[PDB]
């Protein structure tokens, strides 16, 4: 019999002490509720996502597909995988990078611009939550007219994706708010495929596999992945970054002297407070770990954030320490972005946009103090503050 769970209450409120028990006395944890095994050390879920044919994407047509209407980048393997992610990554790089940063410093003074005269800001709720949104949009080519039920329709599409065992009428609310924005999105598919703009959804259109144009619903379906992806991961990993350097004075110090650092406290807050927390694959025959059997058909979860605070893979896991270097001790490439064929293809994208708008904030947000002094964090798969509220100048 089992007695701790990823289910419990107490691990949405503080899941370090499961992580820290799953490691060493349960590396391959089933969770009877949801038959799937939770799976906590660094060099498991390293092997796992470097495994691809072993460890495959198929849950995603599961967890995934109902609401994004189509296949999502994820599920694709082989050279369509590899064209179409670097399809994905033209848009947002090259000449598309270069005009798209000057439009994400606007979206973020224009937000700083709101409340500079209140000499407070909430990063979750004020910052954000409405800035990753709008990032979104600019790098799809979605016009901000209707963001905020964009915003709307965009929570219902990811509750269902990152929920286990949803009631009927959450199932409902989440499908309705994919009806929505496809309904939104079709309109804008078709007008952009007999004018073609410099965005993702333009070079979505664009795309040519042997001489083949893929189905508009197929190109929604990226759109959304990319809605999704791009949009959730950011007011928490940017709440996490300014708490956890007010938290520890002397390196929110060693950052406004050097900003070279910032770069290096992004990367430590992905590892430290993981946003990204689970990430599954369907086995696809049998398989060991330890001594924990694994069937043809089970379904692993990888978690990141145990895997990203493994004493086997990092010195004093469990603090926040942005001067951390392979350099120095015991330090490895954090799975905060994945691994293997699917690493994230926006990671290199979010390091420069975070490093943008962490930037901007300093720069015009004089003598930040820490309003929040304790956070509360929710979410299991995704997850991060409830509010992150600085008082500044
Ligand atoms: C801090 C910001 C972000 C984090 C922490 C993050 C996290 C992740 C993780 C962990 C994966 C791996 C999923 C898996 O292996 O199943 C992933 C994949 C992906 N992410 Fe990100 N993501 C971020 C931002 C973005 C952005 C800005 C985009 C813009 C398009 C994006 C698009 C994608 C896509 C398309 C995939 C699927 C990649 C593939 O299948 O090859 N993500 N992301
Ligand atoms: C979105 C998923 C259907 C596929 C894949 N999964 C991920 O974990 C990341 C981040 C989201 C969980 C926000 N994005 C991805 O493309």
């Amino acid at each position: 019999k089992v007695y701790n769970s990823i289910f419990d209450q107490a691990y949405e409120i503080d899941p370090i002490p499961y992580f820290n028990f799953l490691r060493k006395h349960d590396p391959v944890h089933y969770e009877e509720s949801i038959d799937a095994y939770f799976v906590s050390k660094y060099k498991d879920v390293k092997y796992i996502l470097k495994n691809n044919d072993i460890f495959n994407t198929k849950t995603l047509a599961k967890r995934a597909e109902p609401v994004m209407k189509d296949r999502v980048l994820a599920q694709m393997s082989g050279q369509e995988h590899k064209s179409k992610k670097k399809a994905i990554l033209k848009g947002m790089t090259g000449k598309y990078l270069e005009n798209l940063m000057p439009i994400l410093e606007k979206r973020t003074n224009d937000i700083i611009n709101k409340h500079i005269e209140k000499k407070e800001i909430d990063i979750v709720n004020d910052f954000g939550k409405v800035f990753a949104v709008q990032s979104s949009m600019d790098l799809l080519g979605i016009n901000l007219e209707n963001y905020e039920k964009i915003r709307e329709w965009h929570n219902g599409i990811a509750k269902f994706i990152t929920s286990f065992n949803l009631n009927d009428e959450e199932i409902k609310y989440s499908l309705e708010c994919s009806d929505k924005l496809e309904n939104y999105l079709m309109p804008l598919i078709k007008d952009r495929k007999k004018s073609t703009k410099d965005d993702l959804i333009s070079i979505l259109l664009e795309y040519k596999n042997d001489e083949n144009s893929i189905s508009d619903t197929e190109i929604l379906a990226l759109s959304l992945n990319v809605l999704l992806a791009a949009t959730e991961p950011v007011d928490k990993t940017l709440a996490y970054l300014f708490y956890n350097l007010l938290k520890n004075p002397e390196q929110f110090e060693s950052v406004k002297n050097n900003p070279k650092l910032i770069k290096n406290a992004i990367i430590e807050t992905l590892r430290y407070n993981s946003p990204v927390q689970l990430i599954p694959r369907q086995v696809s025959k049998p398989f060991i770990f330890n001594n924990t059997e694994l069937q043809a058909g089970d379904t692993v979860i990888c978690m990141i954030g145990s895997a990203n605070r493994d004493p086997e893979a990092y010195s004093n896991p469990d603090e926040f320490n942005i001067h951390r270097s392979s350099d120095n001790t015991s330090h490895s490439q954090n799975l905060s972005f994945g691994t293997g064929v699917h690493t994230c293809v926006g990671a290199s994208f979010s390091l420069i946009q975070l490093e943008m708008v962490a930037i901007l904030l300093l720069k015009r947000l004089k003598n930040i103090k820490l309003k929040t002094m304790e956070i509360t964090e929710h979410g299991i798969y995704t997850r991060g503050p409830k509010s992150m509220v600085i008082s500044f100048d």
